[PDB]
Formats: structure tokens, C-alpha cells, sequence
């Protein structure tokens, strides 16, 4: 529909789910397994940009092995690197994502435990490859009928690197803005596993209430309504700013006090708003870990470390595909697809 959709035989009978940029998606009929699945279009090959959020997500994706993680099943793309224009990425079918969810649904306490079982038991897998989301929202979270959460998109996902994580006031960054953590407009490239933390928690705010928790319209606006609600930041935590300009902001403001969680979380549960304010901490360094996230009172009815996997290898270096060329991404994308045509 829309546009040329051009599956290949295996799977037929598509319908329309959503799209986006360099990118749209339909549901099909898998023959061989006669199962629906989703299928997603890529179109990349453009520009650097596209090509590069494509090559990190089917190199991660094909070595991710996890069930609260989506996978991909299949890929179909040309024959040939040079009648290649579009790659297909077929994956799990899943009737929404918890984007859609909270606009007309309200979770009792028992989803909103459950789906953040699965999001922490899915985020340690993903840290334990020593890989950063860095993108985690509702919308790319996705559920079945039967309420499974799989983590979706690594467009945006990197190696980790807290060495290299330091850097100015106000760098601009790409995430997403309103799960984007205080450090990133401070001083933080968001090369740190805290960095999906902190999203994390806006999304158990957000599960907690149907509304986005730190909404901001702009850059500058996030780090504002963040300060809005956990108040202005302690001296110890201050002193570790070391960045000037970036501390003498938060000390040109004027004293805010933190608004209590069971002030705006009134119907919640204790244990839950307990566990927001370790996610939700301005710290990144004082800012709980997803392993303890787990060992957390609140998940205590699902925590249990030798059914939670963690990877086989990480990776060992951040990838170098940083600043490579179109056409030498192109050739990996290639390259990376290959184990899924018929040839091979
Ligand atoms: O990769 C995915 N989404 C992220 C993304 C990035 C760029 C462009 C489009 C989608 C993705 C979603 C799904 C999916 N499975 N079942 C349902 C979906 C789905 C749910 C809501 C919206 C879409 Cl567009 C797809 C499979 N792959």
C-alpha cells in the first residue's frame, strides 16, 4: 500500500501498521512458519545518517538473543550490492506499543510492575553486551496480546564509553527529548549506561500517570522541568559538575524545592515511587543500576537473577562506523544481510 512493498513470495497479504523516516512498516503472512510477522522498509542508502542507524541495528539485533528484546527473523534485500535500493527487516509481529497503550488505557499497578519487569530484564541483557539504548521511550516499546514487552529500535544504540563521556554545555544531541537525562544538556555525550536509567524512570512517571513527566518544548526547556520537580541539586552534587558554564547555570538559579512523588503520584504504589526516585536521580553516578533495579522491593514477586540472562560477548570497542562513507556502509549493510539469502 502506499508505495512499493516488494516482500518476495514467503510473505503475502499485507496491511499497514505505521511508518516514519527511512523507514515504513506492514504486517505479512510468513508461509513457512504460518505465522503473521511484521515487516519494516528500509531505504537508507541516501545519506550517511540513514545508513548508519541501519548498520548498528541489524549488527546488534542479529547478535541480541533475548525475549524482552525484538529479533529479527529474516531480511530480504537484492541479490546484488548494485540492484540493492531498499532492505526489508522482518520481525516479531506485536499488536502495539506502549505508546498507544497510554493514550486510552489506564495500567493498574500489576501491568505497570509487570511491563517494568520486562523493560529491566531486557535493559540488563543490553548492558551486559556493554551496548547503551539511548533512545528507550513508550514507542519503542512493544507488547503482544498477551502483555510481552520487547525492546525495539537500536538506531541510536552505542558501545558504551564512561571515558569519553565529558563534554560542554548545551551539546546538542539527538534522543529523544523528553527521556533525555540531566547530564545530557550539562556535560554528558550519553556514553553511559546511566543514560537509559534515567529514561527508564520517565517512562515508569509516564505508566504511572498517562502523561510525560518532564515534557519539555525545547533544548534548554527539558533540563527545566526536570529541575522543576527534583528540585535544585545538592552541593555534592554540584561539586561534581565540573564543567563551569555548566555549573554556574544551575547556581544562577534560583533555590526550587522537590515536589514529593506521592504528590504527584497520589494513587501509586509506595514501592514504585521509591524505585522512580532511584532511577529519576540527578546524579548519574548516585542514579541506581538496572541490576539493582531489579533486586529492587518493587519487582520482588518477578526478581530472579538466573532466569534474567546477560549477554554472551559484548563489544568490544565502539563502532567505527562513526565516520565512514556512504558507500562503505552500504557494503556492510551488504555484508551484514548476507546469511539470509537463499544463496548462502
Ligand atoms: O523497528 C521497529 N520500529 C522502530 C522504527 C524505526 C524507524 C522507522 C520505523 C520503525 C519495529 C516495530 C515492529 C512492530 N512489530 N509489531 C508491531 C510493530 C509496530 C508497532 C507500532 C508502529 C510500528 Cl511502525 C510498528 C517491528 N519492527
Amino acid at each position: 500500500r502506499g508505495q512499493v512493498f516488494d516482500v518476495g513470495p514467503r510473505y503475502t497479504n499485507l496491511s499497514y501498521i505505521g511508518e516514519g523516516a527511512y523507514g515504513m512498516v506492514c504486517s505479512a503472512y510468513d508461509n513457512v512458519n504460518k505465522v503473521r510477522v511484521a515487516i519494516k522498509k528500509i531505504s537508507p542508502f541516501e545519506h550517511q545518517t540513514y545508513c548508519q542507524r541501519t548498520l548498528r541495528e541489524i549488527k546488534i539485533l542479529l547478535r541480541f538473543r533475548h525475549e524482552n528484546i525484538i529479533g529479527i527473523n529474516d531480511i530480504i534485500r537484492a541479490p546484488t550490492i548494485e540492484q540493492m535500493k531498499d532492505v526489508y527487516i522482518v520481525q516479531d509481529l506485536m499488536e502495539t506499543d506502549l505508546y498507544k497503550l497510554l493514550k486510552t488505557q489506564h495500567l493498574s499497578n500489576d501491568h505497570i510492575c509487570y511491563f517494568l519487569y520486562q523493560i529491566l530484564r531486557g535493559l540488563k541483557y543490553i548492558h551486559s553486551a556493554n551496548v547503551l539504548h539511548r533512545d528507550l521511550k513508550p514507542s519503542n516499546l512493544l507488547l503482544n496480546t498477551t502483555c510481552d514487552l520487547k525492546i525495539c529500535d537500536f538506531g541510536l544504540a552505542r558501545v558504551a564509553d564512561p571515558d569519553h563521556d565529558h563534554t560542554g554545555f548545551l551539546t546538542e544531541y539527538v534522543a529523544t527529548r523528553w527521556y533525555r537525562a540531566p547530564e545530557i544538556m550539562l556535560n554528558s555525550k550519553g556514553y553511559t549506561k546511566s543514560i537509559d536509567i534515567w529514561s527508564v524512570g520517565c517512562i515508569l512517571a509516564e505508566m504511572l500517570s498517562n502523561r510525560p513527566i518532564f515534557p519539555g518544548k525545547h533544548y534548554l526547556d527539558q533540563l527545566n522541568h526536570i529541575l522543576g520537580i527534583l528540585g535544585s541539586p545538592s552541593q555534592e552534587d554540584l561539586n561534581c559538575i565540573i564543567n563551569l558554564k555548566a555549573r554556574n547555570y544551575l547556581l544562577s538559579l534560583p533555590h526550587k524545592n522537590k515536589v514529593p512523588w506521592n504528590r504527584l503520584f497520589p494513587n501509586a504504589d509506595s514501592k514504585a515511587l521509591d524505585l522512580l526516585d532511584k532511577m529519576l536521580t540527578f546524579n548519574p553516578h548516585k542514579r541506581i543500576e538496572v541490576e539493582q533495579a531489579l533486586a529492587h522491593p518493587y519487582l520482588e514477586q518477578y526478581y530472579d537473577p538466573s532466569d534474567e540472562p546477560i549477554a554472551e560477548a559484548p563489544f568490544k570497542f565502539d563502532m567505527e562506523l562513526d565516520d565512514l562513507p556512504k558507500e562503505k556502509l552500504k557494503e556492510l549493510i551488504f555484508e551484514e544481510t548476507a546469511r539470509f539469502q537463499p544463496g548462502y
